[PDB]
Order: structure tokens, then sequence, then C-alpha cells
């Protein structure tokens, strides 16, 4: 070992011929026995290697290949070093880099090939993107960038710019962000832009420029703002003489976005509502408005005639900008109006649709009548084309518009009802097509929803026979019209109703089991067709209460102080009872006895179970019935016997733990109970089902999945380095398990408010075997995200959990801070995780030797991250989570 | 070898895609429309029964007027028999029913308005099923423009 690397270093410093074989020898010393026993060291092969090229270059054309097989042999020494494991030092090896590029003596070629393994060692390697100082990263970004504005113009350009990415992530993730002194350096490179014309590598420094702009935005508006009115000019000149490519289009439309976002925060208007304003920024608005005009009208903006919603948003955006050369809908209704084909008119469309989602007061009183008249005519085509979707899904938010306004005089809003009326019969005709089946009904839950054209006996018939399946557009549609309407008694249509909403085939399961619904939608539905009054039922359902740059637009409202976030039992239809309870049973005998073990999936079981369990809640939440005869229904015996004649499915992915088939279905119907679940304590029909479908559960299932937990447990592109709480190390197995965990947490977080056949102690026990210090190792992704989860799960305000519990959750949280002290997302990670175990460890009424032991390992952890940030160790983002925990 | 209705059912039957059951449908139509007698009267019922369910595919495809055209094809040929027993009359008015109140549904499809509109006029005028006060309420409004299928079966 030693005696070789010995003899290796002496045989590297003899003369050349020595070393023409003396450099293969040492490339052949090596062996996996002496790098094993090696493990600590390899700063000194290390300062071996740097010594022999130093002294080999030391001593023209000719010289180039040298070069190249040198290159060849450090870059396989750095390749074969960190092969297992990254031992070797990243300062060194960085500072290597940069005095082997900071010289123009050394080739563009070694450059590029140096820039090479900075990205595939040093780029992709956590540890190596975490332990890089503030002062060495904004070093290393400082002579790239230089380097980068050299006059000498080859290939690897491009891929300078990705270093420049690269570094600007780094520094703005695993630093508090370096000084706005280089703001200008940026302003050159953008000139540069100016003369050049090639652009290889600008989407690279666009993209930078971007996301350094969204870092940076928090301090020195007035900067970036300045910043912005003399940069932007000079990219509008670009796009006016470049070749329009993709990347670099869609690079630009997001940084003005951005830009938008800070001049105009939240479509802030006036300067005493947060927006700022100049005579050149609206020069530049403007100028950007006619650049949008001229370019939306082409061929490569969009065979497809939907334009991208970047664009749209953007448009739209400038026009509330613009909106009061003269400006207004004026100009858009007469685009409408000229608009002799579908590609000219749908981008038109969208962007008025996107305005008035966005922005409702945007649309003067005066021109919605116009607006409501051109889209009218412009509807029918004789038959469905591209453009009806469209005009369809543009009525709707100029409808909730309609609904959202109070100010329109009685001579304005009769005219617009009886334009409406006309508006609702001749969309009344089209239905049956499905291929604008979701946009049709959007309207007409719509239109109810605002009471603008009473509905008529005919609708109801729609909602029945074959003509349409049952869907989510069809449910929410028939939700509003309930809420507002009361249905006719033409006793028979509420049944034709329910028989259409529960379809079956006398062999194919129902559209409604087969297809996924929003969690107590077709219940509330189903219980109010037998309500003596369904609009009063409707009326009380949704009475109840309920428990990125984005955040940048409040933060800046709260500065500028715009918008403070502070100083802020029904008897039932008796007839038809028995009928609903008839059909109940039949689809129940018709599931159970076409189920099969293999061919029949499980999903379409826990759905029906879902259906099930919902109706009872609704039930029980009326005077309906009482919860202990609910409890002896028949209805809980089918919804006990779905999960039995289900559970043959996991006994044999216990048994066949191989199996990856069965993956994909388990997952779905696991995600299905998981979404059934509702942890929230308030008096709710959601609660409700959530404890019918614990009760539900057996103890043999849990007792399984319990146990395949721990036989699951120990099994064994991006510009820069991979974040470790990224999904892409979790594989479908891995995002069963999460899936897993979240279920079993929420089971044993739920169970103990009802009475349960299976025990949770030993479930909890098990929970906590699960994340053992001996079996958990925080060096595994899979072992860290599980124990995230886990202390975000358990803990729980509404019964304290039990303190030798929680000290063994909190127990492995040390060794974990520990190993990941240096990444900054980590730590942010599990201080958001940390909060909520708080909430029990407050809750110290028996003060006992372990509640002192607990609440003293947590006090010694806080400070210890307390000292950690007084030692300016940690990001922003680690300080909002530090103040959350405090 | 027999040769029969039989083997003409058993390939509508198999027939998975339109691509192997339009010809079929249209040499049925065919067959129907200029030898009526061709078809004896025991087959008439589950040829219907087979259209019946062939007629809904989920949505307005190439099949549905050439289901229909032998659908109307098949009313026309029962116009002209009077030998059926009361049993099977009761069979195929009942089945008769269910296509009428089937076919409601796509009339506002302009593309098949014809073959809609010779269906209903076959049913109505053989009295196969007794007209409802909603049939018109289809001619009201601007629902359908007034055509030559439109009157056709109006007259």
């Amino acid at each position: 070992l030693n005696d070789l690397l010995i003899c290796c270093r002496q045989l590297e410093h003899d003369r050349a011929t020595e070393r023409k074989k003396e450099v293969e020898k040492f490339k052949r010393l090596i062996r996996d026995p002496e790098t094993i026993k090696h493990l600590d060291n390899w700063d000194a092969v290390f300062r071996f290697l740097q010594k022999y090229i130093q002294k080999e270059t030391e001593c023209q054309a000719s010289r180039q290949k040298k070069m190249q097989e040198i290159s060849s042999l450090v870059k396989y020494f750095i390749k074969c070093a960190n092969r297992r494991a990254p031992r070797l030092k990243c300062q060194e090896l960085l500072n290597y880099i940069m005095d082997t590029v900071k010289d123009s003596s050394n080739g563009a070629i070694y450059g590029a090939d140096c820039s090479n393994i900075l990205l595939k060692d040093i780029l992709s390697v956590r540890k190596y993107w975490c332990e890089i100082s503030q002062q060495q990263w904004l070093e290393l970004f400082s002579v790239y960038f230089r380097l980068y504005l050299k006059p000498s113009q080859d290939v690897h350009r491009v891929l300078v710019a990705r270093i420049i990415h690269a570094v600007t992530k780094g520094c703005c993730s695993q630093t508090d962000g370096l000084n706005s002194k280089f703001l200008d350096f940026f302003s050159k490179a953008i000139q540069c832009a100016r003369q050049e014309k090639s652009s290889s590598g600008l989407n690279h420094i666009l993209a930078a420029l971007t996301i350094f702009l969204k870092t940076l935005a928090v301090n020195f508006r007035i900067r970036v703002c300045e910043l912005g009115d003399e940069i932007l000019p000079t990219l509008l000149y670009i796009w006016t003489q470049h070749r329009l490519n993709d990347s670099l289009k869609e690079v630009i439309i997001e940084l003005f976005q951005l830009q938008i976002y800070i001049h105009h925060p939240k479509g802030a208007k006036t300067q005493e509502k947060g927006a700022y304003e100049s005579t050149k920024w609206r020069s530049i608005l403007y100028n950007l408005y006619d650049l949008l005009v001229n370019e939306i009208s082409h061929i490569g903006s969009r065979r497809n005639i939907a334009v991208k919603e970047n664009l749209i948003e953007l448009m739209a955006d400038i026009c509330h900008q613009v909106f009061n050369i003269e400006l207004g809908w004026e100009v858009i209704k007469d685009h409408l109006q000229k608009s002799q084909n579908d590609f000219d008119l749908v981008p038109w469309l969208q962007i008025a649709t996107q305005l008035i989602s966005k922005y409702p007061a945007s649309l003067p009183n005066c021109e919605l009548s116009p607006l409501l008249m051109i889209l009218s005519q412009l509807l029918p085509q004789q038959r469905h084309g591209e453009r009806t979707p469209y005009v369809l899904r543009c009525l709707t938010e100029v409808a909730l518009c309609q609904d959202k306004r109070s100010n329109l005089e009685s001579s304005q809003k009769s005219d617009l009802l009886k334009l409406w009326n006309k508006i609702w019969c001749i969309t009344f005709r089209g239905i049956s097509s499905e291929q604008i089946q979701a946009e049709n009904f959007g309207l007409l839950g719509a239109i109810i929803q605002g009471s603008l054209v009473e509905v008529d006996r005919e609708f109801w018939k729609l909602f029945t026979g074959s003509a349409c399946r049952p869907s989510c557009p069809a449910v929410c549609c028939l939700t509003l019209a309930l809420t507002t309407s009361i249905v006719p008694g033409t006793f028979s249509l509420k049944e034709s109703i329910m028989k259409w909403l529960l379809f079956y085939q006398l062999t194919e399961v129902p559209p409604i089991l087969h297809s996924n619904f929003p969690h107590l939608v077709l219940e509330k539905i189903l219980v109010s067709l037998t309500m003596k009054n369904c609009k009063a039922a409707m009326n009380f359902f949704q009475s109840v209460p309920e428990c990125s740059f984005s955040e940048v637009e409040e933060l800046f409202l709260q500065t500028t102080f715009d918008k403070m976030d502070f100083l802020t039992g029904f008897s039932v239809h008796q007839n038809l009872k028995e009928s609903l309870d008839r059909c109940l049973l039949g689809l129940s005998e018709q599931l159970l006895n076409n189920y099969s073990s293999e061919i029949t999936n499980s999903e379409t079981l826990v759905r029906c179970s879902r259906l099930l369990v919902g109706v009872l809640g609704c039930y029980c939440y009326m005077g309906v019935i009482a919860e202990e005869e609910a409890y002896k229904s028949e209805l809980f015996q089918k919804a006990k016997s779905l999960m039995q004649c289900a559970g043959e499915s996991i006994t044999l992915f216990k048994n066949k733990t191989n199996e990856e088939f069965r993956i994909g279905s388990l997952r779905n119907m696991m995600q299905l109970c998981t979404r059934c679940l509702s942890n929230c304590t308030k008096k709710s029909p959601n609660k409700i089902a959530s404890g019918f479908f614990l009760r539900l559960l057996t103890s043999k299932l849990m007792n399984d999945i319990a146990d395949i937990c721990k036989s699951l447990a120990s099994f064994i592109s991006t510009i820069g380095a991979i974040n470790p709480l990224a999904e892409e190390y979790l594989s479908k197995q891995d995002l069963l398990f999460l899936d897993m965990l979240k279920f079993l947490c929420l089971c044993v977080t739920t169970a103990q408010t009802n009475t349960v056949s299976f025990r949770a102690a030993d479930i909890r026990r098990k929970l906590l075997m699960l994340i053992d210090s001996s079996t958990l190792e925080p060096t595994k992704s899979l072992h860290l995200h599980m124990y995230l989860m886990l202390l975000k799960e358990l803990p729980g305000e509404e019964y304290p959990l039990p303190m030798e519990d929680v000290l063994e959750l909190l127990k492995p949280l040390s060794n974990v801070c520990s190993l990941y002290r240096r990444d900054q997302d980590v730590c942010k990670t599990i201080l958001n995780h940390v909060l909520h175990v708080v909430k029990n460890l407050g809750q110290s009424n028996m003060d006992s030797e372990n509640t002192r032991d607990a609440q003293g390992q947590f006090l010694t952890v806080i400070g210890a991250f307390w000292h950690l940030t007084k030692e300016r160790k940690y990001i922003f983002s680690v300080r909002m989570a530090l103040v959350n925990c405090l």
C-alpha cells in the first residue's frame, strides 16, 4: 500500500523515458483491496498527481497530444476515485480547476474537459454541491462569467453558459446570496447579446437571470425595476432581430412575466395600490403589447390552433395593465368581428377568457352586451367545430363575472337576461356531442348558478336513460342545478334521476365506479333525492365550514401595505327509501356474484364502499336513522364483505412480494382509501364517513399490512445537483410504500376516536419499530423519507400521545440533523416537519421524568439550531422555518 | 353446406370494428330493400336485437347512418307483412318501442339528419309506435332547419 505508492511516486519523478512506462505502472497499480485498505489518505495521491501534472506541463502542436492523454488519465483517476464514494475533498480539486482554467496558456479543450469533470463530479454530488463556501461560490462565478465574456468564441460557449445557470443556482440554494454589485455584469452580457447573432448559450444566461431575479426579488426592488427598464428594450430588439428560437422565446417570455409580477404584483394598477409606474416602463409595456399582437398571428405561435398558456397569461396581464394611442375592449371586439377563420379567432377568445377569469372587473359594464352578442353570433357554424368549445368555455367566466356584479342598471340587466335566454335555448341543443361534453356542462351549471335563465322541465329529461354517462361535469352541473331549483314531481322524475345516476347493465361495471369523483358528491345528491325539500338540504350541506414566486406577490403587498392579512334534521320520503335500498342491494348482488380473485379489480369495490359509507354518514347526520341501527344495517354487512373479498389481493401480495403487475391497482385503491379518510374533528359527514370506513377495516388486513411494512423496509436533465428529497430516487414500490405509510398513519391517528376491532397500540408499536434506531439508516433516502412522514403524521393535538412514543420518535432526529447539516433543503424540510410534534409536547399535565427528558432534548436541538443560525450558517428559508417553529 | 341469415347474424355479432361491420349492414339493407321476402319471420327479432345492440357506441360514428337505414328498411319490410303471429308481433312492437325511445337522442346532428328523419317516417307510416307529444316539439323553434327530410316524414 504505502510502499507501492512511494514506489509509484518515485517512478513518476524519473526522466521522460522512464515516465513513459511509469504512468502505465501507476495507472495499473490500483486494485480493489488496495483501495479497500486505503479508506480513511486520498490527499496524498491527489497532491502526487498535482505535482506530476505540473512538472509534466512545466517541461506547440506536438504537446497538444500529450496534454490530451494526461487530461484523459487525470479524468480516469478522478472518475475511479469517486466511483464508490466521494472521499476526495472538493475544495482542493476546485482550486486546481480554477488555477488551470484562469490562465490562457491551457487550451480551450482542456477547459471544456475540466468543465465536464466539474459537472459530472462536483455538480452531481450533493456533498460537493453543499460544501462549497459563499466566497468560493462567488469567486468561481465571477471567473467563469469573465471567461464567458472573452472575445474568443468556440463550440464550448454554449457549454460554458450551462455552468453559469448551475453556479447561479448554487449560490441561491446553499448561501444567502451574493451581493448586487455583480448585476451590472449581466447587463454587459445583455449588451453582448445586442451585438452577437449566434446566441448559442444565451438561453442558459436568460434562465440564470430569471432564477437570480426570482431569488433576489426580496430586496433591491427599485434596482431590479430599473435594471428591467434598461434591459427589456434590448430583449425587444433581439426578439425583433432573431430567428425566434423556441427556448429563447419561452425564457424571454418567462423573464417578461417575472418583470410584470415585480412591477405589478397581483395585477396592481395605480401607484397607491403597490404598482410602480414610469414613462419608460409604460412605453416598454406598449411595445411589448405591439410585439405580442404581431406574434400571436403566426403559425408557430400555436395540427393545433391552441396558443400556449404562457403566451395567454402574458397577453392578458399586458391587456389588464394597459386597459383603461387608445386601447380597450373595442379593438378586441373588432378583431373578433373581422376574424373570418378559426385560426385567427381562437387566440383572441383565449385572451378574453384568461383576462376575465383573472380580472373580472377589467370589462366595463357597457361592453358586456356587445361581447355577448358577438359570442352568440360566432357560436354556431352549422356543425361542431374547433372554436365551439372555446366559445362555450369563454361564455362560462362571462356568466360568472355577471354573477359577481351588482351595479348593473335595470335596463342593462333586462337586456342581458333577454339575451341569455336565447343563449340558453341555443346551447340546449348539441349536448349529445361528447367531444365537448366537459365544455357544455360548464355553461349549464354556471347560468343556473346565477339564476339568469329559469330551469325548464325539459332539462331534467337530459339526465335520463343512456343519453349521457354519469361523469364529473354531469354531476357538478346536476348539484348546482339542484341547489337553486326544485325538481318537479313528474315521485317519478326523481326515480328516473336516481336510475340514471346508478345505471347498471344487466357484464360491465357502472361508470360511477369505473371513474373517479370528488369525495362526498354523489352521496349528497342521492340523499337529497329522497329528501322532502331537496333545495333546503342543498343549502344546508355546503353551509358547513372547513378547516413558487406567488408568495412574493403577497410579500410585496404586505411591504406596500395594500392587503392586510391580519386585523381580519329533516324528514325523508319513506317511499323512496326502500327503492334506494332495493337498488343498492341489487347492485351489491351484481358486484358480489361476478367478483373474481384475479380478473376483477379491487378499486371498484373501494369506490362502492365509499358510496355506501357516504350515504350512511349523510343519513346519520340527518334525523333519518340512528347511529346504533346504522351499525346493524345490511349496508354495513355488504361494505364489510367488500373488503373481505378484496383482502385476498393483499394476502396474495404478501406472499408474492416480487409481483410487479398488481402494484398499480394496489396503489390506486390505496390512494382512494387515503382520500376517503378525513382527519378533521369537526362535526361533518366527512368525519362520519371516515369513522365508518375505519370501523369496516378488519384486523387481519391491518396485521398483514403492518407485517409487509417490515417486509418491504429491508429492500435495498437537471442543471445542477440532485435534491435528495426529489422523487427521482423513488420507484413505484417506493411510492406505494410512502402512500401506504400515509394510510397507516391516518388509520392509527384516527381510529381511537371511535370503536374498532383492531388495537392501535400494537399498530403504533410496529410503526415505531419500523423506525427503530438500529434499523433506521439516515443515509438512505427511503428511510429518511419514511422518518419525515412519520414525524409529520403521528403527532396529533386532538389526543395527547404517550411520552415514550414521542421521545422514541424524536431520538433519531439528532443523528440525521448532524449528518445533513450542510444541506439547506433537508434542514428546512426537517424544520417544517418537526413543528407538528410541539402540539403534543406542549401538553405536560403528567410531568414525569420522560416528559422533562423529551422537552429538554427538544430545547437543546432548537438551541443548537438557533446558535447555528446566529453563526450565519443557514439560508433565509431555514430562518423562516425556525421562526415558524418558534 | 347450409346458408342463411344465421351466418349474417354471426358476422354482425363478431364484427368488433366498423370496417368489418358496415359492408354486412349495407348488404342486409340492400337485400331487405329489394327483396323483403328473403328474410324469414323467425329471424327478424334476433336481427332487430343485434341491430339495437350495435346502434349505440357512445358517440356519433360512421356506422350510425348505415344502422339507421337498415332499421328503416326493416320497418318497411315489416309494413308489407301480415302473417306474423300475436306473440311475435307483440315482441317486435315492444322492441320497436325501445328503438323509438332510443332514437330521440342524436336528432340534433345534421350529419345523420336525413337517416333519422327517414327512420322516424318509416316507423310512423308503419304505425309501429304510437306518436308522442314530444315528437311535435322537434319541429319547433330553430333547433332544426326545414328541409326535404324534415317534411317527407312530417307529411
